[PDB]
């Protein structure tokens, strides 16, 4: 049990151990469209790619290419789109993938400017009166309601395809309080946040799959899947305690590199799913 394992790795300080193994143990697969010429300005860091092979594809002719990678958890029955935070250059792709793959919610983990640098575009509108309109891929969206919480805000969004005229909701979750540096010192709100995603619908098999972002699209964005994805798998299994997280962490990663990016993040993970169980048993 994950607990027990918790303690062992906590009292012997073993963190860094674990996670270095978990390093050695990771997919490596091809990232050739990433790494084409004409799609250096798409992608916010340089060492941060999607595989070829789970990459989310645009249907425009001219350039199909976006920092985006599908995770498919085939027990869990979850998907969970993994994307970086869109750079000003490519704000109408970010929409244009959220239109095409039918998602219901976007789930973005920082705040637009942390540490004194941007981290993100600022890719929704501020204000109701004031939408905004994606020349490049022919939608327009608008600020629909905000509802401002202390760890986080929802935001209904319409979403409008200017080509067809038709329209859809989207939910955005902002979680606004991780803090510039480490880690939640508690869990508690962030799966608070976590069951607020999940009660919108927005995870759910009748919808596309969810967009979720931070900055690089693998740290915190990872820690949010990573946790989803070992509670629905504990409801599911006849044996709870069969959860291996490290194992369920490298089944990601065969789809999007670099899932959690520092031992706090993989101890974080741990703690999370321990007390998510908690309120699931």
């Amino acid at each position: 049990e994950m607990e027990k394992e918790f303690e062992q790795i906590d009292k012997s300080g073993s963190w860094a151990a674990i996670y270095q193994d978990i390093r050695h143990e990771a997919s490596d697969f091809p990232s050739r469209v990433a790494k084409l010429p004409k799609n250096k300005n798409r992608n916010r860091y340089r060492d941060v790619s999607p595989f070829d092979h789970s990459r989310i594809k645009l249907h425009q002719e001219d350039n199909d290419y976006i920092n985006a990678s599908l995770i498919k958890m085939e027990e869990a029955q979850r998907s969970y789109i993994l994307t970086q935070g869109p750079l000003p250059n490519t704000v109408g792709h970010f929409w244009e993938m959220v239109w095409e793959q039918k998602s219901r919610g976007v789930v973005m983990l920082n705040r637009v400017m942390e540490k004194g640098s941007l981290k993100c575009a600022q890719y929704w509108p501020q204000k109701e009166e004031k939408e905004m309109i994606f020349e490049d891929t022919n939608l327009k969206l608008t600020l629909i309601s905000e509802d401002i919480k202390s760890y986080y805000t929802v935001r209904q969004l319409e979403l409008e395809n200017l080509t067809t005229q038709e329209t859809r909701e989207i939910l955005h979750f902002h979680y606004t309080t991780w803090p510039d540096f480490g880690v939640p010192e508690s869990p508690a709100s962030f799966l608070n946040f976590l069951f607020k995603v999940r009660e919108s619908g927005s995870l759910s098999p009748e919808h596309g799959p969810v967009v979720v972002h931070c900055s690089a699209g693998i740290g915190r964005s990872g820690t949010f899947c990573l946790a989803d994805t070992c509670l629905l798998l504990m409801d599911k299994r006849k044996d709870p305690s069969s959860v291996d997280i490290k194992k369920v962490l490298l089944e990601m990663r065969k789809f999007r590199m670099g899932l959690i990016q520092t031992a706090d993040q993989l101890r974080f993970s741990y703690l999370a799913v321990i007390e998510g169980a908690k309120f699931i048993m």
